[PDB]
């Protein structure tokens, strides 16, 4: 309906997950920022849609499932029905976007947030149209078993600044990271 965005935390070796979880120790402020970006809606009486693969759903601690104040959609071709706590189930990303245009959700949804995993990001990244990437750069190498797709800099531009995103290097548990905003339109 509105804006389509991807949001991801990545290590310096482009790693995003190791055994069902994050490769680095928990960053409470990095988690808070994911929460704030995905939950805030720009319009009244409207909520954001969160779209994720099934192994991403199963890595959110059970006590936080479904993500509060968000419409939670799970992607999977194997599942018969949405997992317990999930609001919707889709077989592909074109179908999940064909769904926000149903009067059911059409008047309800402001932004669309892709929250992973690899397979999901890869396809959003090739979708034609306006898209923004929200990338947290975790500045060290971490042994990973799942990786973020290559960002094609001939198509995506790094923005010099973005409203409500801090520009400086953060530090938490001795780890440095920074926030980037990339924009495409083709
Ligand atoms: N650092 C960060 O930002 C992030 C880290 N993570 C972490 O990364 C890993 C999650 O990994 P990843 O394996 O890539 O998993 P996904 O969450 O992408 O799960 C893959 C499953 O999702 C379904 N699916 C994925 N893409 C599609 C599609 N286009 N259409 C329909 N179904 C699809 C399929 O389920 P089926 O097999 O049922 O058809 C596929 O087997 C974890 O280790 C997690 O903690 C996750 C997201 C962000
Ligand atoms: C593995 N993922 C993907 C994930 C984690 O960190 C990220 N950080 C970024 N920048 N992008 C993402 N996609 C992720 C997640 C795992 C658990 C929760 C979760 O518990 N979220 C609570 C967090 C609340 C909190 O930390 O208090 C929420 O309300 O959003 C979210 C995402």
């Amino acid at each position: 309906v509105g804006s389509l965005n991807c949001i991801v935390a990545v290590s310096q070796n482009m790693g995003i997950g190791k055994n069902g979880d994050l490769p680095w120790p928990p960053l409470r402020n990095e988690s808070r920022y994911f929460q704030r970006m995905t939950t805030t809606s720009s319009v009244e009486g409207k909520q954001n849609l969160v779209i994720m693969g099934k192994k991403t759903w199963f890595s959110i601690p059970e006590k936080n499932r479904p993500l509060k104040g968000r419409i939670n959609l799970v992607l999977s071709r194997e599942l018969k029905e949405p997992p317990q706590g999930a609001h919707f189930l889709s077989r592909s990303l074109d179908d999940a976007l064909k769904l926000t245009e149903q009067p059911e959700l059409a008047n309800k949804v402001d932004m669309v947030w892709i929250v992973g995993g690899s397979s999901v990001y890869k396809e959003a990244m090739n979708h034609p149209g306006h898209l923004k990437l929200f990338v947290t750069r975790i500045m060290q190498d971490f042994e990973s078993d799942t990786f973020f797709p290559e960002i094609d800099l001939e198509k995506y531009k790094l923005l010099p600044e973005y409203p409500g995103v801090l520009s400086d290097v953060q530090e938490e548990k001795g780890i440095k990271y920074k926030f980037e905003v990339y924009e495409k339109n083709d």
